DNA sequence: CCGACTGCGCATCAGC
DNA sequence: GCTGATGCGC
DNA sequence: GTCGG
């Protein structure tokens, strides 16, 4: 990628100040800065030049002008050096092990992947599987194995009721050629937001997709959220995929569209496009878009027919998915 | 300068 | 138990 | 850490 080096670096940034500072908002600023030069299309020769972009400012400058003269940035060099900081962020990529659970684990001399594997009584559920998976968790997916999840899902989906709607979404929905994990939008006419007619919706879709073996963990489930382990069968003598990361969200089926608008992403693109709204005098979420009165509190929901619908309220040209990689 | 920074489900904990 | 805050992840 | 007002 173009600007490869500075993007690199302010992740790396970011990921620190979350993971260490615990400072969400140096966090939040590293990623629009790195998302808006991700973006740009020149490759970026000063820092000044960077400047003009929004969300880099004086100090991201700096950083760029260090990096560019020197190919590295001191103040990283020293964050990888120091044995307290590089503990926690390595601990805060077992899935379910953030910033505080990680500091707390350093605290306690537990700062290995073994330590963790010794300590296994010392997590919650959801750390233990992300423990248990750390390695697959690492992988990506390849878009080949995408659609044979999505065919597995879609038919099992249906299998349990025909009339549920099943709607892959994330990187994969942007056209990308590997995904971090799969991320399914679900809708039944049952459920919307008027009216439950059925409970349960979401279960028997996770127990169908258990009794078939496809799902293999759960992290979280509730109501209308589910967080679970899936893996693609294998071949004989094949051996195994990987076990991949799935989430699944059952949408009241009259908010599809700013449903598969949130799932879609990506998770900056979203943010972005919530900013906006919120200048224009509106608020998104996955269900509504909504006005801001007077006051700035939300007003009622506003009718949405489609994805576009929700752009043209905020006065944004419409983006199809592949352009949404933010 | 400086207040605001996207929005929310599920898990866990704390205080009653 | 419930309620509200926090942790974590999406 | 950045920025609109
Ligand atoms: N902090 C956030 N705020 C708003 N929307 C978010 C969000 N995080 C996620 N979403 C929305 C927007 C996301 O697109 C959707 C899925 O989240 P996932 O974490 O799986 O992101 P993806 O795009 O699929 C990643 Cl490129 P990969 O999974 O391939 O590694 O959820
Ligand atoms: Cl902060
Ligand atoms: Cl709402
Ligand atoms: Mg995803
Ligand atoms: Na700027
Ligand atoms: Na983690
Ligand atoms: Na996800």
């Amino acid at each position: 990628t173009l600007n490869g080096g500075i993007t690199d670096m302010l992740t790396e940034l970011a990921n620190f100040e979350k993971n260490v500072s615990q400072a969400i908002h140096k966090y939040n600023a590293y990623r629009k800065a790195a998302s808006v030069i991700a973006k740009y299309p020149h490759k970026i020769k000063s820092g000044a030049e960077a400047k003009k972009l929004p969300g880099v400012g004086t100090k991201i400058a700096e950083k760029i002008d260090e990096f560019l003269a020197t190919g590295k940035l001191r103040k990283l060099e020293k964050i990888r050096q120091d044995d307290t900081s590089s503990s926690i962020n390595f601990l805060t990529r077992v899935s379910g092990i953030g910033p505080s659970a990680a500091r707390k684990f350093v605290d306690e001399g537990i700062k290995t992947l073994e330590d963790l594997r010794k300590n296994e009584d010392k997590l919650n559920h959801h750390q233990r599987i992300g423990l248990k998976y750390f390695g697959d968790f690492e992988k990506r997916i390849p878009r080949e194995e995408m659609l044979q999840m999505q065919d597995i899902v879609l038919n099992e989906v249906k299998k349990v009721d025909s009339e549920y709607i099943a709607t892959v979404c994330g990187s994969f929905r942007r056209g990308a050629e590997s995904s971090g994990d799969m991320d399914v939008l679900l809708t039944h006419p049952s459920f919307t937001s008027e009216s439950t007619k059925q409970p349960k919706l979401l279960h028997q879709v996770v127990e169908q997709l258990q009794k078939v073996h496809f799902i293999t963990d759960t992290l979280s489930k509730g109501e209308t959220k589910f967080m679970g382990v899936c893996q693609l069968p294998s071949k004989n003598d094949e051996k195994e995929y990987p076990h991949r990361r799935i989430d699944i969200r059952l949408i009241p089926k009259d908010q599809y569209y700013c449903g598969v608008l949130y799932f879609t992403g990506s998770d900056i693109f979203n943010k972005n496009m919530r900013a906006h709204a919120l200048e224009k005098g509106f608020t998104i979420n996955e269900y509504t878009i909504r006005p801001l009165g007077v006051t700035g509190v939300a007003g009622e929901p506003l009718p949405v027919d489609s994805e576009k619908d929700i752009f043209d309220y905020i006065q944004w040209k419409y983006r199809e998915p592949k352009d949404r990689s933010e």
